[PDB]
Formats: C-alpha cells, structure tokens, sequence
C-alpha cells in the first residue's frame, strides 16, 4: 500500500502491473462546463470512457495513470464512476496545468500557497473525497516558462519533497520547455527518476529526447494516434531507434488519449496511409505489433509498461 | 415584458427605479472552486451575500446588475438563493471576462460559435434555468486589445444586435482599452448609447473619459471604495467635475463590489485619511453626501441611477 488508487485501498507499487503512464477518462475546460453545461453529456461521456477502459484491460492493462488536474476538468466522483464499472486501477493526480498565467484566484499568492493545495489532495484527498492523488501533474508548451509557469513547476518540486509522488509533465517537444521543466525540478532538489518529461514523441529529434534521458528522467513517447503532433509511423520508428539503442529503461509509452475532449476539431489531415485509430489500444493494435516485428523482445515490452512505472511510483 | 430578472418575471426597463449598475455577489475562479473546494463556503458567501444587498435596499435600490460571467464564477442559482431571501431585481449577464486568451474549448471555434452561447444565455436561459441574461459582459486589461479579447467583443456584437441587450464592459483606464472597445463594437454596428465602457473611474484623466462619453457611451465610474485604483476623494473630485461640466446623462455610478471573491489580498496601503469601507453601500455614506453638499442636486442622482440605467436597457 503505497500508491492511492480512486475508488480501492492503496497498492504497493511493485504491483502495479502493466500501466498506462498517460491517459485522460475525460478532458474539459472547467470555466466552460459550468458556464454552458447544454454543451456536454455526462453519461455519453461515462460510456465512452467506461468502454476505453475495458477495451484497455482486455489487453491486459492493469494500471491507468490519468493526469487530468486543473485546467483540464478534473472530477474525482466521474473517475470513481469509472472505477466502479470497470473494476481498473486509476491513479489520479493533482496539479496546475496553464501555458501563461495562473487563474486570477493566484494573484498575491505564494509558491508555498500553490504547493499546499497539491500537498492538501495527495495527503487529506481530492475534491472532498478520501481518494487521494498520486502524483502531481504540470504544464508549459509555446509561451514557454512563464513566470507562473515556473511558480507551478517549484510548487510542484515543493509537493515531491514532502511527499515523494513522482511529477508528469506536459512540454512542447519543439522549444525545449521539456528540458527546462527537468532543469528547475532537479535544481529543486527533485530526483531525475521521478520527473516523467510528456510529449517528447511529437518530435523526431532524438539527440533531444535522449538528452532529456540522459539527465535520468522518463521520455514520455506519449501521444500515439496523435497524428497531427506526429504520425505514428515516425513515432514507430523513433521508438525502435530509442530502443536499439539502449533507452528502453527510459522510455514511457501511451497515447494521451481523451475518451471525451471539448476543444474544436481542428482541421483534418489526409496521408496515403490511413489514419490510425487514435484510444486508449492504439499501442495493442499498431505499436507494439511493429516492435515485435522488427525483433523487439518481450522483456522490452515488461520493462517499458511493467518496470519502468514501477520505478516511477517507487 | 423586457429586462429578464433572476428569479422573477421580465419588467420593462422603465420600472427598473434606482439601479446600482455594477456590482457582484460574488466572484471565484471556476477552476479553482472546481478543484480545491475546500477553499471555499458557499454558505458565509450566500449570508454576506444577502446582506449586503438588505444594506443597498434599506437605501432605496430597486435593481442590482451584477456582470458576473465565464471566469469570474457566475452562479444562477446562487443568484437566485439571493433573490429569494430578498426580493432585490437581478440582472444576470452573459459574456466571457478574459485578458489574454481564450479556454481550450475555444481552439479551432468561431465568433459566431462564440455569440452563439451569448444568445442561448438570453434567448433559452442560464446553466440549465430558466432565467434569462439580459446584457452581455466583456473584458479588456493591461495586456490590450488581443486576437482572443477582439474575438469576445465582436460575439457580444453580434448578441446585441440579435436581442438587442446592453454590452457592460471592463477595461483598463490607463491603456485606450475602452477606446478600442467602443470603436470596435461601433464599427461592428452596436449604437454607442448601448455600451457602458467600464472603470474609467479609475483615471483622473478627464479628457480620456470625456473622448468616450462624447462618442455616445456610459462612462463606468463604477468602482468607488476601490482605493488602490483609484482613492475615494479623487474619484469624487472626477465626479463632480464631470457634472459640472454636463456630463450626468453619460455617468453611471457603482463600486464594483464583490460581496466575497477568491483572489489573494493585496498589499495594505494607509493614507492619512481613515479608508472608506468598500460595500455595496459606500457611495451613500460617501459620495452622495459629498455631491450634495457641492450643489449636485436630486435631478442629477436621479439621472445618474435611474434614467442613464433606463436608456441603457430601453
Ligand atoms: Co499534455
Ligand atoms: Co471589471
Ligand atoms: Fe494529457
Ligand atoms: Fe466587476
């Protein structure tokens, strides 16, 4: 009993299983929702991501990871509906994701004051509840470090510190807010091997993804189906080049799926080869298929979904 | 009839009596309220709430407007809770307050998409309820006329020249922002005498505050016991100057009060001066007295609180 799990008595983290480091159940925006709720459909939204999540677990996972925090409509009951229909391991979390600035609630307000509301969630429980989180959940992407970007990053340092949860980020892979994040938390005082670094598989640039490895944090290969950020082939062969060449026991693998998302659609893209189906079983169907092929071996396979969230979690 | 009321039947604009145009029962951080509740007591607002509006109605105001909209927390039922405990006339807006940018909901979404809610919030009612919006509330800060900001403005235009509800606006007196918001909802057909450009009281600078009422709109003196903007005396020296100089049938008097709200509490500052209490009350105990005694007579109150609100929603 070490990792908090919604809905269930805590796990000790060496049973944790095969995980999923980074999937969302649901995605909205908070300011939105309450505002115009003729907009969503909770229970079309309680169906899809009850049916992701057993499709999930007929391939044989064990474990979810689901970083939805503020900013994206994190709901602890909606996640304990889950849990119920699907019996699933789900690890939620706490956290701050903005790009720019911090809600107008944070005007004034501390560092410390910040770290208190993810030290409050991992260690009394989440939104009223008993569930409690499991890791802390941060952002940066085109703007970069922000000044309150970097707030909610130390706040984040503060929260592992007292607490040892380990810390997901989301980064834009293209403008090393990646890098960054890992260089302020280390400075921090945080342990490399519990900072995964997200969204490293939207690039192509493995001098840069393996630079990130190297300092000792996760590589989080983590927006399969994604094909807008980048196609699942280039992805494919990415991971096989991280993989020969010695990266498995760094490399985290998911999709980022959103069973349910309420940003626009963006434009459609059409390639010659048809578009992967992007959910939370992209992986079981394309990914992991290919490695296979292309001689990949199973203990790869254990060590990036089994071994490595284990070591996170430690 | 005509002006939708929370909680009551529509009245027409000419029985609206004396109106305090700007003031909220209460302010939060959607986000921030969703996902640490515990910061939170819906109860002491709701009391402080009540109370307050008790306090403006023991002095004769018959209709409150309170701009709360999408990122400030507006409520209808908690509205309505006050409503029912008593009997002031609300009006509830639509809109969407934001400096920089936009929620993710509105990534790859249009203006019309945008105005679209606006409209269901008047024509349909708000978050589920059958109480209609009957203005719509827009917002300009420091960082100015941004893509997103423009995008907001030209939806409210659009709303109002499909129901024909007044546009309230927030702005920064000290950047041309209600200039631009003026010109830009103009331009886009809104008649000026529609259009409260807001927090002008917040500058001394009566030439910038004369250009707007001279192009046809309410000029927002609208956040008396707000010191740290601008201090009591000044803002009533601004006052009663711009009387004297014709202006009352362009003056819309309030104090922006919010009977609770979440942000942080800024840096004390002590004048030689004892502090006005900021309510929803102070300009009673402050500048009507203070107006009078200077030779402002009733007919000017009268204009101020009763005729400007009553061409504003005609
Ligand atoms: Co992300
Ligand atoms: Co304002
Ligand atoms: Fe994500
Ligand atoms: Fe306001």
């Amino acid at each position: 009993m070490r990792i908090p799990l919604v809905g269930k008595d805590s796990i000790e983290s060496k049973d944790i299983g095969f995980t999923l480091i980074h999937e969302h159940l649901r995605v909205f925006s908070e300011a939105v929702r309450q505002q115009w709720p003729h907009l969503y459909n909770e229970d079309e939204e309680l169906r899809n991501a009850v049916n992701e999540v057993k499709r999930a677990m007929q391939f044989g996972v064990k474990t979810i990871v689901d970083p939805t925090v503020m900013g994206l409509g994190r709901d602890i009951r909606f996640m304990e509906k889950v849990v119920k229909a699907t019996g699933i391991n789900l690890v939620a979390g706490t956290g701050i994701y903005i790009y720019i600035d911090l809600p107008f609630y944070f005007l004034n307000r501390s560092i410390d004051e910040i770290a208190d509301l993810f030290i409050h969630d991992i260690k009394e429980g989440i939104q009223g509840t008993l569930n409690k989180a499991g890791f802390v959940k941060i952002a940066a992407d085109e703007p970069g470090i922000t000044k309150d970007v970097e707030k909610v990053i130390r706040a984040a340092a503060i929260a592992n510190k007292e607490t040892k949860v380990p810390i997901i980020t989301h980064s834009n892979a293209h403008n090393n807010t990646g890098l960054e994040q890992q260089r302020i938390l280390t400075e921090e005082g945080v342990d490399p091997g519990k900072i995964l670094i997200g969204h490293l598989g939207d690039t192509d640039n493995i001098d840069y993804i393996k630079k990130i490895a190297d300092k000792g944090s996760f590589i989080g290969l983590d927006r399969y189906g994604l094909d807008l950020f980048l196609p699942v082939d280039k992805r494919n062969e990415t991971t096989l080049r991280l993989i020969k060449d010695g990266y498995s026991d760094k490399i985290m693998i998911s999709h980022d799926y959103a069973c349910t998302i309420d940003m626009g659609t963006a434009k459609p893209e059409y390639k010659p080869k048809l578009a992967p189906r992007w959910s939370t079983t992209l992986i079981f169907e394309d990914t992991i298929p290919f490695l296979k092929r292309n001689g990949v071996n199973e203990e790869v396979i254990a060590t990036i979904f089994k071994e490595n969230p284990k070591k996170f979690f430690s």
